[PDB]
């Protein structure tokens, strides 16, 4: 019954989290860091990704903060590899994936940049000595190609040269800047970082989203219009799926609860629609994708009735669920949301924890069973460490300035 | 020996506070805040100033997150005070000083309008719902006619209409528009209100003060060269009064520890010189003006020289020194800076505090008895309750975050 | 903002207990404990009543669990009182009301009675051991002709000799029943207090109040139905007052929110109708009686139309709206309560406390002034204890029971 | 029934300890200390003693480390006065009084050094820099004349010269000396200092004082051997009454748990007759001396059948067996001492404590009532801060190193 | 960045300190503590040392002041081995090492001795029934056999029956014999043994070391009088290396502000040099040892120029470091030193430390690699326990004091 803020709960969490700070370490290769396997060993074959290196760069700030032995030299070997192969020294940013052979894909993409952004922002909370530059070059290419002052928005992606932008318009990538913004401000304070966040909101969300019975809506064209038929010949395509990916909803529903929380830590009173919008998108996750079809667990894509279509349980979106309910809970007090919480913490360990190979599984059955792959801890953080700090400041600078357990 | 952060001092400090809380509550008057006298009662004749009621906001805005019954209600008064009768509704920003008749000084001075902005700030962090509204109002008045974006320096005052602008430039205005913005940081969270920060210290302090055995140049023209021989005819003249004050040496040392806090807080490395120029101010102060006439006590004015020029023993400056004192234990680590504290805060029950008739004296002999009162209270929470709160975030903004005995 | 919970605002409140306790202690007399007056002199004349007796051995039995030297030796004077002159040692119970010279008032009162039930309950917390056998017989009494087995509720009074009862049912007789009902519950955990309270509560609150707009019904016949015009004629006449006494009201609110709690604390989900009734309560006492006449404060009496009667400011209303705010904050953390919580307080320095003359001004005009009997700090304690303990268990046990600011 | 280790008992205890601590302040006299009145006001007739300025610069140093301002200027007054007019600048040592004309008693008594030397050891705590120095001194002059190697006990008293030592031995002297001992072991952690102290309680109370049930034999010869009659002319007259003087017993008590404590401070299993003996004398004061003659309070003498002989009730006997309640708690956890010290405390503010002209009376007669006067607050402390602190190590020591209601 | 007085790095520090004492139980051998291997399998060849025995005496001492069940029973077995086959019934004291057969090395090696007395001081905490007396004889050898008074320095050696001692004289017996010392001052608050302490160090250090670069001289004739060439013959040979060896230097490092922090305590203001000396081995401990040849980590030993000699790189020198750097952050607050701190876990975790086979690996290359025994733990605790302490009492003394974590 009551699990939230005792610290009986926080150690388990915490000692979880080692469990996964471990499994991830095995990902360190030269070039940064490697795609894991089920038995937490390397793909070769997938190379090194920007998103999952910065995301380990992110994850190690926090577990350096965190009195871990080791962490902080994970997090020198990822701004080294942030300032190495992946970075185009030719045009600028990241490339999105790249081998010891050389690059394996040139092409600039939004959301790997932006978790390039939170990467460098959480490094910055660490003090390595490089972090604070890797951010100001970081911010350099992101106002450069990838935040349009024009649309107020972010871009999707870039060919190598940056010569041509993408016709399409993500929520992915603004749901991820709206993430990193969070950081960038906690460590900045520049006023702009915040308030991009809250516009990106106040679209994709306030704007469409709550008009759509809290559904997001995921792609628009360039001009900013819902492109609702977008991939509808290509329904089970996890890529860029059709209609609404609930697991989204309900992780935007958090970042705006830190928001909300940042404007109240400046003694600002924050705009009512973000604490409605977080829990009209949090209801919304439960009464589409929560066992809707005879069984429990979050499906991965509904179409825009509200009917299941991908019914796979992947990993991250009850991962975010939690995360999620935590964040309500503290803002409204409210004992539904710390059910929801234990009741999906539950779940994992039941179908999801993999204590004999390691870390969770990636995705199951629409029964829950193991079918398909853990390249990803960075979500784990949401429903592990989350629920043992405030909601501002953000992950890692909350970490960083002592503030675990805090409420308990 | 060991006082700072212990309880027990803490809960002396404590009591004192409400002493002082319940001596000024009697200057409530219907215009704002009067002008207290030596037995706690209004000298009417002296009527309603800008800056006492100003600085009165700032105090209850503290008393109120204190928790302290009746603080609020003066918070109100104080806010109804700063859009009624001091208020210029014809060419903006406040009148010097009003009485129940009409105006008495339409003139709209710098410090007094800084001290404006302060109490505003601080009043934002109780949430009266009337505070945002005149922080806001107050930002303007201060960007169009106090902050000067070409100079990057404050400006002095101006006429009731705001027609002409005074040729001199101070260093108190300027220091009390760092004081203020400070606040302002903590409650807007924006990078440039702490960017004028240093900018105005730099300038102040960093240049002419360090180049001056950190003895500070008060008086400037329009275009910021120091005035050295400024009133070096006049007599011993309060009013801008000729060579060097030490009690805003030592002021200003402690504004800069918390710039140098407020840096810290946002993960950003601070600029060394915040510290070394504290250090510097802290020890000139004593170095020229702790007891160099035979007797305990600082002096009020100083010359180039450092001799002594008016030699009473004025209330202000030595609480200033205890609250510095304060800072640069905390981020020295240093005992010198706790034994001046303690050293300081016995001369002051033995020659300032006043049990009898209430609060504190304001001003002593050169032997430190009492002579030729005591309008402010604003001050003592300067060796009262930052003792008790950490650098980040300023005085009120600490205290509504409940930081009060943190780290006691 | 923030007083609730934090220890700078209850150690104001724990200051102020002392200054009440205090005063409170002039009050010992030979049979008990006189009647106080404006300067907390005993005014003889009014003797030695049982209600008040009884109510200060509660309210010393507190300031002996809290540390006060002295207190315990009044609760031990209080029990010998008990055990004295006010006792019937004849017909058993207690009379209304002595003096050094004899019986004044030998009618048994059942709001009195029930008052000694709370005072013997209290003593029991101290553990003074005379005080088990004291709670022991005033169970008899109670039983035996104040808790009507075969109406399930209590009789309002009877005369001397216990050989008629009187022909009329209040609600502030029951509502005491509840109040000392709690208490016993907490002291013995024989379920039929607890049970008593419940029923007493469903009849006078669930269904008579409720659905006359929370509007306290007083007054019923016999036959347990209520007498609407009862007192008519007589409006300005307080004893029985004509139609509703909103202070009245949210006293019940608070007293529901404990039974609810009481509930909780032995892993009991209870009904939602007493946190439903209790908000019911407080909102229909700032409807009718809260600034209803162009003035701030709580009117005594309303009608049935919520139109103000007795329209003096009374001390107990608002000193138990406080702590109804309180017990409605800890429920729900909903910050409303806690912003009249606080507007109460400033209202309470600002026109009821005397720090002149001690305690608390016990009347005020409609308009606020002080008109002119300072008996009882019972009420206090609402105001001032209550708000730094767990709703659950009561106010003497709590203390006991060493929860004193267990959650700030 | 739960006053020890509360923080709100404590609270209590730490509020009256200001009153207590402000009332001594009035004692400062050039010379050092004077003999205050029943309204604080310094009997000039009277001049400063040794034994006041010593216990007056002990309590002040307790005061500094509580972090009250003025404190540690008078730890430096009663550091120079040792230094000064008191200081037999020709033979060594204090003379017994003196005034600003001269020296009024030059005789060296013994319990008047130990005391120097518990002023010292207790200035040291604080840090003082002349402290050390003085108890460097004040060592030197006990090891010489009052610390008989020979006898492995103290001496009673010196002439002026130190030529002649009084053919007479007592406990008083004795006894202070253990409680000087125990805070110079505190400062010095040489064992002499303990041993000596073991040596000292060994042969007066286990030795002597056991085999005559409890009962301190005071007066001794020069081979240490007890003179029973010693004064049964004169028994009325206090100086070295006749027969045994209860509040001495239940002191040595005390003294002796301190230093059970010390031993237990440094892994050493204590002596089990330090623990019994000390119930013992805690046992027959009660016995003997409290409410023995229709009244309750302690009297002052009593005969070697156990009857009164002096049945005033004087002020530091209580307030020390108080003292002695709390440190048999804490090594018995038994509640009967707890009893006691709350019944003693309601005693105290019932007859003792002046609320009216200041800090407690110090005398009253066989009824209570009060006699005749108040120029001590040190044994206070026992009462007031001794219950605070743990056993080791001693009082000031203790409160230095922020033992302040660490048991809380 | 931050992790000293961090909860969640002290926990982490923890749980490797269970799994050090888990690795060390496979010690328990008949006679005392086994020598144990890589795989934490006894090596039974190398049999018994008394240097091993007394370490884990100690060990096991702090481990069941820690609560873990097992440990006191390894602290029963170090004491009935030191009662045992270990002493020389015959001449006393200690022989080197045995095995089940009988004595295999007779010698009276005095750094072994000092082992044993910290072992009996360490012991001496848990309270054993024979700790006190295993102590008081080990005192008794020491001050007879190894503490001259005539040089007020220790000896080195003895052949079996006490005959003849080496013509030599170490650094490193002297400064186990200061480490032992403290522990001995801890349980018996003697001066003596700090005296003796603080004799030692500024002779081997003040003196010394500070004229030399800081660099330790450890090698001394029957006068004292440096052996700078000492095994220049051997100059690769760990026992009594040729030059200097900076493990050393930084372990007095810590000793002496241990030396520092017990001086302290005792309200005694310690010697300048003891905290300036500590600074100045720190730094000369990084000049010449750490990473001075293009690979991380810290070599061995180093000539009188402070170049490095033997190379590899010994666990136990870094341990200190880490060790020291703890104090020195403690008694200066400076960053830098929690920087290496951070710096030194993460190149612990990276090459020493085994998870595979347990415990920490002993030596590794120039180049960090594990090549061709892990006999010890005791050094870890320095690291692990030490940490979570304050700097006095010592480490033992404080952990059965109950103060670990008391500074997080």
């Amino acid at each position: 019954l009551k699990w939230f803020n005792t610290l009986s709960h926080n150690r388990w969490l915490e000692q979880e989290t080692d469990r996964i700070f471990n499994f991830g370490k095995n990902a360190v290769v030269p070039t940064g860091f490697g795609w894991l396997g089920n038995k937490g060993q390397i793909k070769e074959e997938m190379g090194t990704h920007l998103w999952i290196t910065a995301r380990m760069l992110h994850v190690y700030s926090v577990a350096a903060s965190m009195g871990r032995p080791g962490a902080y030299d994970l997090v020198d070997h990822g701004i080294k590899a942030m300032n190495g192969a992946l970075r185009d020294k030719k045009y600028g940013g990241w490339y999105a994936c790249v081998n010891d052979q050389g690059v394996v894909d040139a092409s600039k993409q939004g959301y790997q940049h932006f978790f390039a952004l939170l990467g460098a922002a959480s490094a910055v909370t660490t003090g390595h000595p490089e972090a604070r530059k890797l951010l100001d070059y970081t911010i350099e290419v992101i106002e450069k190609y990838f935040w349009s002052e024009e649309e107020q928005m972010c871009l999707e992606s870039w060919d190598e040269a940056f010569s041509q932008t993408e016709d399409y318009r993500g929520g992915n990538a603004n749901m991820h800047a709206v993430e990193a913004f969070l950081i960038v401000y906690d460590v900045t304070h520049d006023k702009k970082w915040l308030d991009r966040a809250l516009r990106i909101a106040s679209v994709i969300i306030h704007d469409v989203a709550r008009n759509g019975d809290y559904r997001v809506n995921e792609h628009f064209d360039s001009q900013w219009n819902p492109i609702r038929d977008y991939n509808k010949d290509n329904p089970a395509h996890r890529f860029r799926a059709y209609g609404g990916t609930p697991g989204h909803w309900i992780e935007w529903g958090r970042l705006m609860l830190h928001l909300h929380a940042a404007l109240e830590a400046r003694f600002e009173t924050p705009p009512a629609w973000l604490l409605e919008d977080a829990k009209g998108l949090f209801h919304a996750t439960i009464r589409d994708a929560w066992a809707p079809d005879g069984a429990d667990g979050f499906v991965y894509s509904v179409d825009w009735d509200g009917k299941p279509i991908v019914r796979e349980r992947v990993r991250w979106p009850i991962v975010e669920a939690m995360g999620t309910a935590y964040a309500l809970y503290t803002l409204t007090d409210d004992s539904q949301y710390e059910e929801w919480y234990q009741k999906w913490w539950d779940y994992c360990i039941k179908y999801l924890m993999d204590y004999e190979n390691g870390s969770w599984w990636q995705e199951l059955d629409a029964d829950n069973k193991v079918t398909t792959g853990k390249q990803d801890i960075y979500h784990l953080l949401h429903c592990l460490v989350i629920p043992r700090l405030p909601l501002a400041p953000g992950l890692a600078p909350a970490v960083a300035a002592g503030l675990l357990d805090i409420n308990a």
